[PDB]
């Protein structure tokens, strides 16, 4: 997509040397914005191949409180695999911060309830906003979350959201990320009788790891092809009850796949 | 400063009319950033003299886990006057996330210090956050943290950090939030021995109020002058013995005051 590719030639351009956690080392930018209007079609990459299986799966899976690859396993998607210990538990990340945020007084909170409360009662909230960033719990966790925050608004009677994602490997996770988000928003939209608007994408540390050029110089001699159009055809009773044949990606003919490695 | 005044013509130019809570009215967009290069000059605005003695002592009422209103009086600071209680107490907003975040166990983590020490020992951390959105003890704050969220980031030797802000009342709040985050640039940096770099501002849901429209008029037929120079006299033993007198703002001429009244 053009503000992908545009993200890419950025870090390569601005960017500066970092060592890491994972001992890689990346090329990064601190601090990006971009917004893909949902109503010009379904912001999945074209430049690569992305593998929506993985996309949908993941959302799904987040969206039931499940923290454990079991499901992810039954649906043949290996995503998680490298994080999750002898169980298939990665701890309480995404899915039970989502729909189960632990209070001090014993209490839980479902905060995409919460959310789907707000946007049909008020929706002119300026607090209609998840978190996964549980500072509490961010010890228990396999893996730190990397989109952290999102924000809803109203307002032409057509839904927006917006990310903060403080982490971004741009060449691997960023296409999955982008696509799940965008899914998300259609899916609330459905659910309140909204129209789509936009996905903002906000970034902290948005960086290409050292052993990801190559791939990235291959991917950005590439034209983005015409974007996609994503096709729901049913309106489940509730957003917890969305199955995987719900959904139509059409018109999707993307350049040939890059395999690059996960760092871990 | 330009970007803060072409921010406020853009609300103008591309502002939704929404109702919000306070019911004043409100022409908001959804999704703004913008860079200040720190070495470039402190982001305090000329085009309407800024109070510098609440700026700098609502951050050391912060930073010390206070929140109470007492403090703020015994120096004569009056921001929080109108949604404290009886008491004279918040509830436990942003002081009492930064310093003491209540884990469902009983225990206390001080982000502050987290910080301080991620910082010193590990500055290459894409992790190095304090939030105070704490879903758990929203519904015990006078008000919800508009200033949500922030990350830090060392590249080459300098600081820089980035702040999500859901909420922005542009008139009123953000002159104070940016010169906030901007000073809190300059001790953690001083604290870590690091130069300074840049503050990125992320915002949510950004507005202009109805019964401010004069004001920003007035407002925006005015030029901006050069950017002071902030001057930190002793170097404290740490991030929490700093005081009001420590800090010096040197070659700030603003253009004079424009009153405007504040959305309850
Ligand atoms: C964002 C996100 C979600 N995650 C989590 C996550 C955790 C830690 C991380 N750590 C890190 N340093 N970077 C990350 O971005 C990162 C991401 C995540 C995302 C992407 C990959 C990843 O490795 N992406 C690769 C491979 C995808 C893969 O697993 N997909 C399958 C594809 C199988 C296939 O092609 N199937 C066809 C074949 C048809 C037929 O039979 N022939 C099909 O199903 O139709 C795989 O490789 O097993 C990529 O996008 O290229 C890992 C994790
Ligand atoms: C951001 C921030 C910190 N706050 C808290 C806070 C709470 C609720 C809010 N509610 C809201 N609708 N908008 C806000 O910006 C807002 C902000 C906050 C900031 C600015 C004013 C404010 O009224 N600023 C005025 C007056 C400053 C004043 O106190 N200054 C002295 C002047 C002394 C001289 O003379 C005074 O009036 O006592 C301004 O900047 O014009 C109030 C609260
Ligand atoms: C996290 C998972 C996700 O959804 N998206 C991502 O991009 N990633 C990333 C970011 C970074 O490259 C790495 C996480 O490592 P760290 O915690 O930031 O050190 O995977
Ligand atoms: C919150 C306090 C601050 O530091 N900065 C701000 O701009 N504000 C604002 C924004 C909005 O006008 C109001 C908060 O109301 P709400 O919770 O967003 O409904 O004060």
């Amino acid at each position: 997509m053009k503000q992908y590719l545009e993200l890419m030639q950025k870090v390569l351009d601005e960017g500066t040397q970092k060592n890491d956690r994972t001992g890689t080392g990346t090329l990064s930018i601190f601090g990006h914005q971009m917004r893909f209007n949902l109503q010009d079609g379904f912001p999945l990459v074209t430049t690569k191949r992305c593998h929506l299986r993985s996309i949908i799966h993941e959302l799904l899976w987040f969206l039931q409180g499940d923290t454990n690859i079991a499901y992810l396993h039954e649906n043949n998607v290996t995503i998680w695999d490298e994080w999750a210990d002898e169980n298939g538990d990665l701890g309480p990340v995404y899915g039970k911060q989502w729909r189960a945020w632990p209070t001090p007084d014993g209490r839980h909170i479902d905060q995409i309830t919460t959310v789907l409360n707000q946007l049909k009662n008020d929706p002119d909230s300026r607090r209609i906003i998840v978190s996964a960033w549980n500072v509490g719990e961010l010890d228990k966790m396999a893996l730190a979350p990397c989109h952290a925050f999102f924000q809803f608004y109203v307002a032409d009677g057509k839904l927006s959201c917006q990310l903060y994602q403080r982490s971004c490997d741009v060449f691997l996770g960023l296409p999955f990320n982008i696509a799940s988000y965008a899914l998300l928003v259609h899916m609330m939209a459905q659910q309140c009788d909204l129209e789509v608007g936009d996905f903002v994408w906000t970034g902290g540390d948005t960086h290409l790891y050292s052993n990801h050029m190559d791939q990235t110089h291959l991917q950005l001699s590439r034209e983005p092809r015409p974007l996609p159009k994503l096709i729901i055809k049913r309106k489940p009773e509730s957003i917890f009850d969305y199955r995987f044949e719900d959904f139509e990606i059409e018109g999707y003919d993307p350049h040939p796949g890059i395999k690059a490695p996960v760092a871990i």
